[PDB]
């Protein structure tokens, strides 16, 4: 069970990484938008 | 015990998946307001 | 140990709730930009 | 095992706090774009 919990935490870590990649993509769009106001 | 921890991890993972989907939708909406597509 | 894990998981859940509140606020600003 | 689990929970909490702060920054940036046109 200690290894099982560590694996579940690793899965959560991967989803946090995917969220960080979406945040970066949003910031990229905001930078483009900022030129156009 | 161990089973209840595993359930809480499943709920956390599911919520992170939903947050990720919402961020992807926000990114698409932002991209669409730019002058060039 | 089990109570500590439960408390840590409750704190994580509360932060997820706060994140959903910020998402709603982002959506409000974007809707204002497009209104 | 208990110390390792606590450390990973602290990492998850810290990642979520950082995600929340990035979202607050995105919200504030969008508000600036809203005001300036
Ligand atoms: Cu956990």
């Amino acid at each position: 069970g200690l290894a099982a919990i560590k694996q579940e935490h690793a899965a959560i870590k991967q989803e946090l990484a995917a969220i960080k990649q979406e945040l970066a993509a949003i910031k990229q769009e905001l930078a483009a938008i900022k030129w156009e106001g």
